[PDB]
């Protein structure tokens, strides 16, 4: 029913509505904190709304299906349509208007957004867009349909035909949270993610934004912590830092290298984010894959995922 939802309020099955990545946000929001990145999550029917029930698309879809791995020449054409399509297709002002109710608490288009594809199933389908400060009503009404635009690309197109997923039932919801300003980013493994054993959490850390690290453009300390210790550190040599730009975009900065050898998080700090790490793997039951951030002095979890 809803289109947009706040994390803290959402509740199980929220999956259907909200995606695999605002259910983990919602549910992480929950423990209390566990901070979480304020933000909403515009739901699936929203795209159902926006694109769901319209005409030049719904019949563009059908053309689709009456494809095959091998038409080529054409679904490139085609996916080319369908995509400008969803760009060219305004977002109703209702939804537009219910965006605007709840982020004025957290609040205003103030901060900038980071606009996150959320999917359904909790590969190379284009359901993992991250797009990052986003700033503006107008400007994020266009990543939200850029995120949308992503499931019909070639590669995406050719992913679902090869797996006989159906394009009719492609949905996509979309998470947008507030990003903060980050002393450190990093990664939490819950457990060996090659060995798959429990008792070490794995840490990575590096500064400015986490997508950067994820992403693996830049370098990253690495603590290994196992029953309320430090059983290893390597400290990197990080050259290289990402950070958004006030205007816009993101940077790539040149650290001091006074710093590009300082060890990330304290020794302290990295107790701390390991219990939080261990204290969200206690909910889920099973270990998981946290990206996370540092500002302030506050940790915040951006996603929580589950290994494999």
């Amino acid at each position: 029913k809803p289109y947009v939802l706040k994390f803290q309020e959402i509740r199980p099955h929220s999956e259907a509505l909200v995606g695999g990545k605002g259910m983990n946000l919602g549910a992480c929001s929950n423990i209390e904190g566990v901070h979480v990145p304020a933000g909403f999550c515009l739901t699936t029917e929203a795209y159902k709304r926006t694109l769901a029930e319209n005409n030049e698309f719904t019949q563009l879809l059908q053309r689709l299906s009456s494809l095959k791995t091998s038409d080529m020449d054409a679904i490139r054409e085609i996916s080319e349509t369908i995509r400008t399509l969803i760009q060219h297709t305004q977002i109703p002002s209702e939804i537009a208007s219910y965006m605007d109710a709840t982020l004025l608490d957290v609040g205003g288009y103030e901060m900038p957004f980071a606009v996150r594809s959320s999917a359904t199933a909790e590969s190379f389908a284009g359901q993992h867009d991250t797009y990052l400060n986003i700033i503006g009503k107008d400007a994020l009404l266009q990543h939200i349909s850029m995120c949308w635009a992503s499931l019909f690309t070639e590669r995406a197109i050719i992913y679902r035909i090869q797996n006989q997923f159906d394009h009719r039932k492609v949905q996509l919801a979309v998470v947008i949270q507030q990003m903060i300003s980050p002393e450190a980013s990093g990664i939490l493994f819950t457990a060996d993610p090659i060995t798959s054993n429990r008792k070490s959490l794995s840490i990575d850390a590096s500064f400015g934004l986490g997508e950067a690290l994820v992403s693996g453009l830049v370098s990253a300390d690495s603590y290994t912590v196992r029953e309320n210790t430090i059983t290893n550190k390597i400290i990197a040599t990080k050259k290289l830092a990402i950070y958004s730009l006030k205007e816009g975009g993101t940077e790539t900065r040149i650290l001091e290298k006074s710093q590009q050898t300082k060890q990330t998080l304290t020794d302290q700090q990295i107790i701390q984010l390991a219990k939080l790490g261990r204290k969200i793997e206690a909910y889920f039951g099973k270990p998981q894959d946290i990206e996370w951030c540092l500002a302030e002095g506050a940790f915040y979890i951006v996603q929580s995922r589950p290994i494999t």
